[PDB]
């Protein structure tokens, strides 16, 4: 079945809760496997201890830059970047999990969780999952963002992994 993974998130060292995500390995197996492996840390690197570096209320919460912690880094389990797998899944609403990028075929490790429908990203960002549980946790993260994307507290994925 599709992986179920989790991110345990804190704000300045205080726990906000758990976000549980389904990864659509059935539609985007390579993108799903990348994220799954970065949650478990099984390749020797990943998301544990990294931050939500860009959080824009009424838009999305962005994370996964585990090298530079600011949107300029990250890498995949494959290499520094990998191709856009397909654009089959769309940005249909809040809770969509999608790859951040710097243009075509630049996926690494950065990702975003949508807090609104972001349909203008369809065909540009590879959607690969959605929130199963903890949209209230996403909403708390969203609360610490700003229109500039800068966060008012340090938002940290303190643990992460695979449930099934
Ligand atoms: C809502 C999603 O928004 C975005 O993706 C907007 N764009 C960014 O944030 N770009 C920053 C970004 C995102 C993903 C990969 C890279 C990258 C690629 C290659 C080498 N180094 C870094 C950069
Ligand atoms: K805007």
């Amino acid at each position: 079945g599709n992986p179920l993974v989790y991110l345990d998130v804190d704000a300045n060292g205080k726990p906000l809760g758990r976000v549980v995500l389904e990864l659509k390995a059935d539609v985007v197996p390579k993108t799903a496997e990348n994220f799954r492996a970065l949650c478990t840390g099984e390749k020797g690197f990943g998301y544990k201890g990294s931050t939500f570096h860009r959080v824009i209320p009424s838009f999305m919460c962005q994370a996964g830059d585990f090298t530079n912690h600011n949107g300029t880094g990250g890498k995949s389990i494959y290499g520094s970047r990998f191709p856009d797998e397909n654009f089959t899944l769309k940005h249909v609403g809040p809770g969509v999990l999608s790859m951040a990028n710097a243009g075509p075929n630049t996926n690494g490790s950065q990702f975003f969780i949508c807090t609104i429908k972001t349909d203008w990203l369809d065909g540009k960002h590879v959607v690969f999952g959605h929130v199963i549980e903890g949209m209230d946790v996403v909403k708390k993260i969203e609360s610490f963002g700003s229109k500039s994307g800068r966060t008012s507290k340090k938002i940290v994925i303190t643990d992460c992994g695979q449930l099934s």
